[PDB]
């Protein structure tokens, strides 16, 4: 991890609404330990500038050097900082679903991040990073798939809530509950700060 220049793209303010950000409805390993799809380049450095060749094209990126050198390179990286310590948590904010606090962009994310946030714009928030099928793909598509609503209850999709024995709130802004399914997802389990809401 190497700041361009001094930049350092990171933000602390969005570290409140990182988990109740849409990612809370996904569930997925992306935000629980495996590397996010499309990490940010402020994690890797060497030459994983957005994995997806798009922006990634730098020293020839298509089947060599993606699933080649890429993988290996952040895959070389030291762990002994956790996977945590990685875009792993600020995943949301790195991932920009759209479906969050449009002001932490606005006020904190293009300042703080600046330079980062504005790559991200074209790309995860443009039109979505995807990379390769090797091992982020393998891990998101077996991970997504039953981790839908794994939060507590996948089977009763957490709408029944965890309420019953006053949880009051375990992480995503309350208790067990925000289904991936159902008329109104929104129904307990919604950030406090959530813009573009709905469907």
């Amino acid at each position: 991890a190497g700041p361009q220049g001094g930049f350092g793209a990171t933000g602390g303010a969005s570290a409140g609404l990182i988990s109740r950000v849409a990612n809370a409805l996904a569930n997925t390993s992306t935000l629980r330990t495996v590397l996010r799809t499309g990490v940010s380049q402020q994690i890797a450095s060497s030459v994983v500038q957005r994995a997806a060749q798009s922006l990634a094209s730098t020293l020839g990126v298509d089947g060599n050097n993606l699933a080649r050198f890429a993988v290996q390179a952040v895959s070389r990286l030291p762990a002994g900082s956790d996977t945590s310590a990685y875009a792993q948590a600020f995943s949301s904010a790195l991932f920009n679903a759209g479906v969050l606090n449009a002001s932490n962009i606005d006020t904190l994310g293009s300042r703080v991040l600046s330079a980062l946030l504005n790559g991200v714009s074209s790309a995860a928030q443009g039109l979505g990073i995807n990379v390769d099928s090797g091992s982020v793909q393998s891990d998101i598509s077996s991970s997504s798939s039953f981790l839908s609503t794994s939060s507590s209850s996948a089977s009763y999709s957490q709408a029944s809530a965890s309420s019953t024995s006053g949880a009051g709130y375990t992480g995503p802004s309350g208790p067990s509950t925000g289904p991936s399914g159902y008329p109104g997802p929104l129904g307990g389990g919604a950030p406090f700060g959530q813009s573009g809401f709905g469907g």
